[PDB]
């Protein structure tokens, strides 16, 4: 009752080579493919990578594995993967991927009667996500993951995904957990192009990602806002304490500098000016400002004492307005 | 008397097919799953993920096995283990898995007359445990462990815990050792999930862990309450004193910013505001507010001082309350 | 003249199956290790491992591959290893073992007539070595080495020690040198462990370590000794110099407080205070405690002068002594 | 219709042996050479290394594989690519280089009636650039890349570029991106060296790199320059504040060392001086310079101060304008 | 024409083993080993450990492979390699050793009529280098580099070097490229060491290296001859400026000790102190000093102002020689 599946698998092996894809010089072979994201790994931003956990799935007709018996289906495991053919995709972006071996090489073969193949893969990709940091963290990104042949160009071996964009992509309900971003869906195309070894043809999925704020803020954004009200407490004490109004100024201007340092550890070593630059260079003038205002007071409070006290108690009040104005101008500018 | 072994070994592998499963097609194969946890490895908070050294077995009913001879066991290694069929049994969470191959690949194969098989292997797995760090520190973590058949499902392969539940998972005495966390119990289950490809029985462990505190106290607890305190000498100082007073509200305000830049950097980038935030921006609030007192009574210790000397006096008294009581209620909240 | 020795190879592997012990069913396998420690790698606290490269090497009496020829041994290399049966030894700690493959498999098989059997194999065992960092620095660690058969239980394969300790367990000269522990010795034991699947013999060897002190003499303790130090010169200032003061006990206490977050780093996250925690809090007392005697004077300076000036140059005095008494019991507390 | 590819097959892997190469003593192999640069990987300057990923390709010409069909090429995977002979080819300056396995090893196999004989690999080589960092952040880095053959001297096999420098090396649009380094172009060439071994011809690709600066005038230089300009503000305020110009003197020339130390924490250890250490030094020397300024007009200001307030004035515009004169200087000489 | 090659391969590998080295039981084999090191890679203090890149060559005589034919020499690759046999050679210190396989296993097989063998490898060793940091940064480190049989005693497999030393070891003239070492020369020596397996002949180099002083000096030294510099200022400051001169011995004291803890995060945790240590320690006790004489003075300055004037005059010029006069011994005493 078993030995029965046994003879069917020696007979399909035998005349079957593995070197050779099905129709071979008769049509056009074509691929089907399904993904599904188990875990969506971290997103590094310093090497501009992401992990992705993914089981990668392909479906193609081969009519050498046609065969007869009372069951209609040949559930069966690794084993026999590497005993046929199988299609060279790989993916284009792709840096380094591996797949997993404990406790058995996670791979699934699934033949039908009439020679349909379902072959079935993990793998953990560590693909590259170049992210341009313009608007950041009001960034927006949007990761492809690329894959196709590696030796079979579009006239020979074609991807295609199955049924809708939904079915051929899915991401698991716990999967898309990320500290600092939101999966805000999902996305799939394909297209040509054109290579010297030839056309191939390349399956595209972009995942949306939009990075969620609130990390910042108590990281950067607040010691910045607190730093800058502690500066304007200087406003409200007296002229003659030249000391004691230092310490605010000095101290300020470096605690500021002292956080762009250190808020950019961790962001990547890009460039260019990003949105929470500028916000940390206007509050850094603000800080340094009001320096200048205590040392131009300072200057001329023996002079003419009317002008200074005056410019005292106006400072007490222009400059918190603008740094409440600005506040208002910069959050509303990215969030909307 | 050796030799009868040898011949025993020989025709078991004369006509069996490790690509099938045994009982294909006349029944449902059933296995028992038995763990045991050499050693909870560390919990890495970053990348939300788990070290877990475990010895796993599982055991299942092959006809095909069976023999007759004078021993009643044939304990075996890894070498005969890939002559025969194992189940494809894989970790639905787990991020990399791997074995230990030194001195010799730490497999066992143990088969009896009747044909029970009982195959054990060593494992060490770095799997995701999504943690909700709303109540950190005091913070309780269930870590599952998922696994399950990858190319058989349930309507062919059953997993099944066998005896009761302290049975089945057992940790060892010192292998429960986390710097920052505690073994409070673990407990397991099983469930059928639906999927594309079909029913899959899933096996999952949960380990109950119970954040032990007492590292945060020492780095960010103690160094935020002693500068709540050291901003409160001020108020005991001369008004007068407009110097020596600005120090310590402007040097306890810098203290407080960068304990709490410092204490986020081991913990995860998540974009919400954990229960030890909220303690740092009290004390910050503290500390802040005894700034701004100190320039209040600055600005009107001239026009009227009775009223400047008269809250100096009771800032002795309130703030030293205010946050003694607030600590009874965070530490109340919490630890209860 | 060379072509005797290929007939003996062929004539043992002729009949030999490596699959089963020798003695099966006839006596029980008696196994000699012997162990030498080229080289004892760094250990390392964060992670509670440490990394120690051995010449590991087994010893036992095969009946089958008895031999007649001119020469009485034959040396070979790992290509014969294969082709026979050895001991499926482990490390029941080891977290991760691998060997080492370049330029050749660094292994040995060497046969007499009678047909004892060595066979050595160089490894490095990352194994985990918990810590009571109770003492620490003062803390004296005993990393033990556990290892035995995974398949073969005590009735079967048994492991003892050759020759006496000194023997069995031999350490290079150069091998033991780590920056921050000094090897005291080293010493072996035998037992038998109850499980589930057996009872198996366990090999166990302890390593005594004696950290050395002077390191975190220059790192975190010198630092304290001279900010406390430091803060007793206040005592030396006059009263009315409130500024002068007032920079000390602030400057103080902030760099204990940071040296304590930065000693820690290194330190294992470990949830309970230390020897050196102890320290630095005592240490903190006194320039906490000087700032309020500070504090203390200024708010009575005015009311009663006299009592103000006794308690300032009784304190030049009473706390450099407490300072000094505390460190004699501190130090001799431990280092007896 | 596809039985006739199999003979094919059959019939070139018949009396073809792979460890011989083609014409072997009738004449002088060659290796035509063409690389696509898939994505130019991170240039760690801690380590000297850079990352690459390319498709390397090479042609050659093989009488023992004529054949005649229908199929004028055979396109294959890396099936056969082992069951016939390919050149030794290595990187002379690779550190470490690894393909890529999932889901099948990149590797293609193309072969022609004529002989002709097509190979592709994926690599990710991540090779070493020394830099001569004495113009660093304004240094323009050539890294190269050096491979030929290990065992075939030049007057066995010998690479050629194909085509023109255009062809031969390409490099992709979106693949060259690096967050500081701009790729300014590529060239190649050929070159013979003598070894002990034999004559070996070596093919080197050079990678122009232009550092991109701005990463830098955030992280270091804006900082050093407005803590200049804060120095400055002290010449603004009265001699008789001594303890509020003292500040100035003291935080500024602090807030430069860490700097220094804090910029070359991400340099690599160079023992040499870079014009970025030099920027630092003239930097600390004006801070430094003015706080003399203000210690030797307080040395003097009771005995002559006249002197000593032109002194003061005349730091206000001097100091500035050095400063100023010297940025144009310092800017001017390296970006030309 | 190339069948005849075919041939000879044939006939070598008919009736050869593999298993036995040659000549055995008739002499004792004679190893010839060169080495050229590509490159030497980093020298990481902290591990105590070098990686160094080297294409390691050895040579040996076998009567068996003697052969007939037109060609004098037979060119080949790795695949023959495995077919015969090949010293166990291996390094006794090496930590971490493995070589390169992309794009093809890098080694060399090269056999001459007379049956003279070749046969070059490239590895990557992460040798391990212990380094006695008393005179560090001015201290000198021969790093070892020890490799020899495995399995065969000094009775049957000798190595030699060949030729001179400069021939037996050569190095890349850009392959020696340290950031913080220079290489003076090589050595190399022959000896033999007792082991209870037996007595095996060890081939033991050693690299003379010279650690570059410059990059310390901007890093360590230069900062603290500034501070120190910083600190004798206030020697210059009026006695009656208490608070500014308070600010310059609290800063100064509190700069140098941050820079010890600093300094000392890139050496290794050496339970020792080291010259830089020192030198250290004797500006910590200038800057230390120079606050006492402030607070001395101060003390006396009431009672008999005329000695603190004398005192604070004397200490403008004492210091200052001191310091320099120290210095010139400090670096005097190691340079030279
Ligand atoms: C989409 C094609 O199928 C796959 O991609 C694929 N391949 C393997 N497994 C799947 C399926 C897909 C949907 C969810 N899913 C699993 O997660 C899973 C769970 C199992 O239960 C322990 C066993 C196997 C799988
Ligand atoms: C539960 C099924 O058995 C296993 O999971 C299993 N597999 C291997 N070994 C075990 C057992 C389980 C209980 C403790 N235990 C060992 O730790 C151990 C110790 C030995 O002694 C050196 C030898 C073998 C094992
Ligand atoms: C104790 C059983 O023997 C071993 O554990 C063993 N195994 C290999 N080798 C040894 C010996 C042991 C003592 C020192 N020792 C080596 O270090 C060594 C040195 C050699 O010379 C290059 C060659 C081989 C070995
Ligand atoms: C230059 C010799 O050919 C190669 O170096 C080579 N080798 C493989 N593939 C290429 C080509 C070269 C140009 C771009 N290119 C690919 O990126 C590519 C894309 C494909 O489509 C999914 C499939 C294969 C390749
Ligand atoms: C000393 C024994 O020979 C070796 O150690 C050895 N082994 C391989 N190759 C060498 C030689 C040694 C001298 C420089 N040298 C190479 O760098 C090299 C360069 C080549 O050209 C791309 C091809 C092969 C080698
Ligand atoms: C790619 O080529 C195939 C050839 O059959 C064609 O059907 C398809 O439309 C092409 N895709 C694009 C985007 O041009
Ligand atoms: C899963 O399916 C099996 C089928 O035999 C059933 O016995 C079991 O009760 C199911 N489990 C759950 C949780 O529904
Ligand atoms: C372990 O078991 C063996 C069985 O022969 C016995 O000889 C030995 O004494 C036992 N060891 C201990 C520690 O009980
Ligand atoms: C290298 O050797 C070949 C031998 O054919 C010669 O043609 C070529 O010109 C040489 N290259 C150089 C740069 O000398
Ligand atoms: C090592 O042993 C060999 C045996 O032939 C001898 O020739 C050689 O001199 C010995 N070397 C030393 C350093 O004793």
């Amino acid at each position: 009752n078993i030995t029965i599946f046994t003879r069917i698998l020696d007979g399909l092996l035998d005349g079957y080579d593995n070197r050779l894809r099905p129709g071979l010089g008769e049509r056009i072979t074509q691929v089907r493919t399904d993904m599904y994201v188990n875990s969506f790994g971290p997103v590094s931003d310093t090497e501009m990578e992401y992990t992705i956990d993914i089981f990668f799935a392909q479906t193609w007709k081969d009519e050498r594995l046609r065969f007869k018996g009372p069951m209609q289906r040949l559930p069966l495991n690794n084993l026999l993967a590497s005993k046929i053919w199988t299609p060279d995709t790989f993916f284009h972006n792709g840096k380094k991927s591996f797949a997993h071996w404990m406790t058995t090489p996670n791979r699934m073969l699934r033949i039908w009667n009439d020679g349909r193949v379902l072959y079935t893969l993990r793998l953990t990709i560590s693909a590259e996500c170049p992210m341009d940091l313009e608007d950041f963290p009001m960034d927006e990104q949007n990761c492809p993951l690329k894959f196709g042949s590696y030796a079979y160009p579009n006239s020979e071996v074609v991807y295609v995904w199955t049924n809708g964009s939904t079915k051929s992509v899915v991401v698991a309900e716990d999967g898309s957990r990320l500290n600092q971003y939101h999966l805000m869906g999902q996305t799939v195309g394909t297209e040509n192009i054109s290579t010297s070894t030839g056309e191939y043809t390349i399956m595209t999925a972009h995942f949306h990602l939009k990075r969620k704020i609130g990390y910042f803020v108590i990281q950067t954004y607040l010691p910045c806002i607190m730093t800058v009200i502690l500066s304007q407490v200087s406003f409200w004490l007296n002229r003659e304490s030249v000391a004691a109004r230092t310490v605010f100024g000095v101290t300020t201007v470096l605690t500021m500098t002292t956080l762009s340092i250190s808020a950019r550890n961790s962001l990547p070593k890009v460039a260019y000016a990003t949105a929470m630059d500028w916000f940390i260079a206007v509050c850094y003038a603000f800080v340094f400002s009001a320096l200048l205002e205590f040392a131009f007071v300072n200057y001329i409070t023996k002079s003419q004492p009317a002008r200074a006290a005056k410019i005292d108690k106006m400072s007490r009040i222009v400059f918190p307005i603008l740094f409440g104005t600005f506040n208002l101008v910069y959050w509303a500018t990215y969030l909307n």
